[PDB]
């Protein structure tokens, strides 16, 4: 069959030497000979088959060596047919590695881990870009011994994430199992199994999705100013051919975006300055390979957005929408009952992540964009000043603000968080959140009220005080919860909440129990209350055993589950039903 090249992702912190990997792949030099052609292109490094023969040809004398792609396209960093994911063996799994992991597996992108830094193996005896079993075989059992050591780790705290992992080599079932590659990107060794590793995933595993197609499929993912071309766009080519002259479309940061290619360009071998940067014009492009397009109207262009040439048959207007989807899905996280904070980003990708990052940590998006802040969009903001002066807030990623917009911004009081690093602004934003909180508060007499209903089953004492007997319905009843009736008073027809009062202690078959949750028992739970303040509502008269009971919860209540230290232990069933008690209650 007919196939393109498989591309292949690079992720790792900088610490775990992914850089220094990266570019000890690219490299021309192998044992006994050069790896020729490998070019940088725009925004990824291209191995031709024959570099790829060269560089692994000492993997001969482990495997059967078979070429059945062009060549292999490597981005440094779903578009990705691989991802290799780097872990540092000396440090084993960190906090970011666990982050790429759960990203990966939310995806469902298939990746191999690099495990760097063997080179670092006390006594290790380097061979320059040999292949690793051959270099490990000819190791002092030390050293064996501390590989195996750091190694056997590794694998059980990828099993910890839910990941059966194995040397490559010994890999079962390479389609479901990670493959675990050693390497070192200061000695070369390992990167002759890493690349064969990529062959022997893609080329036959992944054939379906490297056969060439004619049909265009485009990733824009680089905006950028470039000097005689004005704004231009880096996209990676997956499938079919970008010809001069071609119609485009794309998202912008204003609605969809219809243009001409006017150039292709790639980087020129040997520039005659070093700071005056020209390129190489194509009158076509055939998948796969980075490639800069030049055109007219690319200046509100987004990066992460898909790029689709208009053919004779297509109408124009409507793939226009169809590149506008990407950003549609993105649109179904925004509250639409009311308002919450205001988003702006710099690509689909980082916007993507900061709805998510909010949407865990429980606050409501009034409104997303994308590209630089102005005044409409602190303006936007400032419709939160009277109702929650808490969002009066815009998160802002890697995007500058207007001059006008930041002045317009402290003249009002509106809080703008901007950072060139996620990470940054993640923790930022966190810490601003995690002082107000404490903050606010000091107000009521209980703090936070987790989420229950409850069925009576027998009153044990009418007053004096009110003991009942339940049956958790949903949610979780703790010990110092309000309890509550809701009942309409007949003369108003007016919904009203009885304050029974709060909770001193459960009993389940007359032994104490700090809570009780849905499920916890079959036996009943004797609840015993403190009285509320004002009269407790009356046995009979007032509330009786056909009443269904709840937690009191209210829009304080809600907020203060946001906090660090009750958040984590909030099931997902609790925060569903904590919605549907805003409407027993009427809590927008």
């Amino acid at each position: 069959k007919d196939l393109r090249s498989p591309i292949c992702c690079i992720l790792g912190h900088v610490d775990t030497g992914k850089t220094k990997l990266l570019d000890k792949i690219r490299q021309t030099n192998v044992q006994g000979g050069e790896a020729g052609g490998i070019t940088q292109q725009i925004g990824a490094t291209y191995f031709p088959i024959d570099a790829i023969k060269a560089k692994t040809k000492v993997m001969a004398e482990y495997e059967k060596q078979t070429f059945d792609v062009p060549g292999l396209l490597v981005i440094d960093t779903s578009l990705c047919n691989i991802a290799i994911l780097v872990i540092d063996i000396m440090h084993g799994l960190e906090q970011q590695t666990i982050e790429s992991i759960k990203l990966l597996r939310d995806r469902k992108a298939p990746f191999v881990v690099a495990l760097n830094k063997i080179d670092r193996l006390y006594d290790w005896k380097a061979i320059p870009n040999n292949s690793f079993r051959d270099s490990f075989a000819k190791q002092s059992r030390a050293v064996q011994e501390e590989f195996q050591s750091r190694y056997s780790k590794i694998q059980l705290e990828l099993a910890e994430q839910g990941l059966n992992s194995e040397l490559y080599f010994q890999n079962k079932n390479m389609s479901k199992y990670v493959s675990i590659v050693p390497t070192s990107a200061v000695t070369g060794e390992g990167v002759p199994d890493l690349l064969w590793l990529l062959l022997e995933l893609t080329q036959k595993r992944m054939s379906k999705q490297l056969m060439y197609l004619s049909h265009v499929e485009a990733t824009i993912l680089e905006v950028k100013v470039v000097e005689g071309f004005g704004t231009t766009i880096d996209v990676i080519l997956s499938n079919g051919y970008l010809r001069e002259g071609d119609r485009i479309v794309l998202c912008g940061m204003n609605g969809p975006i219809v243009t001409n290619i006017r150039a292709l360009l790639t980087p020129q071998p040997l520039r005659e300055l070093r700071l005056k940067s020209e390129y190489v014009h194509h009158k076509e492009v055939k998948a796969a390979l980075g490639v800069k397009i030049a055109a007219n109207d690319l200046e509100k262009a987004v990066s992460g957005s898909r790029l689709l040439v208009v053919g004779p048959e297509d109408d124009e207007d409507e793939l226009m929408d169809d590149v506008m989807d990407d950003l549609t899905g993105l649109l179904d996280s925004v509250d639409t009952t009311g308002k919450g904070v205001v988003v702006q980003a710099s690509t689909l990708g980082s916007l993507e992540a900061l709805l998510d990052f909010l949407k865990d940590m429980k606050i409501p998006v009034m409104s997303i964009g994308l590209g630089p802040v102005y005044k409409r969009d602190v303006m936007k903001a400032s419709t939160m000043l009277e109702k929650a002066p808490e969002y009066a807030v815009m998160l802002c990623f890697d995007v500058k603000v207007d001059k006008e917009a930041e002045q317009y911004a402290e003249q009002e009081g509106i809080k703008i968080f901007n950072a060139d690093v996620i990470y940054h602004l993640f923790d930022s934003f966190t810490a601003y959140q995690e002082k107000l909180l404490e903050e606010r508060r000091k107000d009521f007499l209980d703090y936070a009220i987790f989420p229950c209903v409850l069925q009576t089953l027998q009153i044990i004492n009418k007053r004096g005080p009110m003991i009942i007997g339940v049956d958790v319905l949903e949610g979780t009843l703790r010990v110092g919860t309000p309890i509550c009736a809701v009942k309409t008073d007949p003369t108003t027809k007016e919904r009203q909440t009885l304050i029974l009062g709060k909770v001193i202690s459960l009993e389940i078959n007359h032994q104490p129990v700090q809570e009780v949750k849905k499920g916890q028992t079959a036996a009943g739970v004797a609840v015993r209350l403190e009285d509320p303040s004002g009269q407790q509502p009356i046995w009979g008269r007032h509330v009786d055993e056909n009443d269904t009971l709840y937690s009191l919860v209210s829009r304080r209540s809600i907020d203060t589950l946001k906090d660090k230290a009750f958040r984590d232990q909030v099931a997902r069933s609790d925060w569903l039903l904590l919605k549907k008690l805003k409407v027993v209650f009427g809590i927008e």
